[PDB]
């Protein structure tokens, strides 16, 4: 019984690659490529946690977060190039949970899926 | 009532004007420069939330984290200039629930704090 995650990220290469780091660590890892597909498989899967990118074609991430919440209420991990000190605010009070600038190392990424987890 | 903050931090000039910015945004707001204070603090007075440094006199931040954790399960968010990936991995494996470069915007900070009060 690991914990599901799933990634949510355009950069389907970076997504893979993210994705096999993460398995190799003790997690049941997904990867969704588009906003509203997302929208729709973050409520219906229900995973244990979401790695998701502000910049995303169908529907921003930021959207994702909002029409998500009323009916998911695991951790959301926000991890973006989109950096700004007002992106970051805007990301969390939306209701992300922690907002991560890329490039992540994989060990910290780690961390903090686990950090989100225990909460 | 206003949602209880200890700043843990040594230098007192940036420990009491990050206290007055969360002071003027709702939030009550204690002061704490020595770690090992610190602990016996935060296990008495429980903070709804506690900003903790790694770089502290009398006991670092990891060591307040292990200490605290067994008898506080609240959240900390650790905020200090100990910026490198082995550093943040240690301070959220041993309890801390967000770890932050200094410096911080003040109203990222407020935002990461209200993320983490609203579990």
């Amino acid at each position: 019984k690991l914990p599901k995650i799933l990634i949510v990220e355009d950069d389907e290469r970076l997504a893979r690659l993210t994705q096999e780091y993460l398995i190799r660590n003790g997690l049941e890892v997904g990867v969704e490529t588009d906003g509203n597909r997302a929208i729709r498989r973050i409520i219906s899967e229900q995973p244990d946690l979401v790695v998701l990118d502000v910049m995303l074609p169908g529907a921003d991430g930021l959207t994702v977060c909002r029409e998500v919440r009323p009916h998911y209420h695991q951790p959301i991990l926000m991890l973006t190039a989109r950096t700004e000190d007002m992106d970051q605010v805007l990301g969390l009070e939306m209701g992300a949970d922690d907002y991560v600038a890329k490039p992540v190392q994989p060990r910290v990424l780690l961390a903090r899926i686990r950090a989100l987890l225990r909460r």
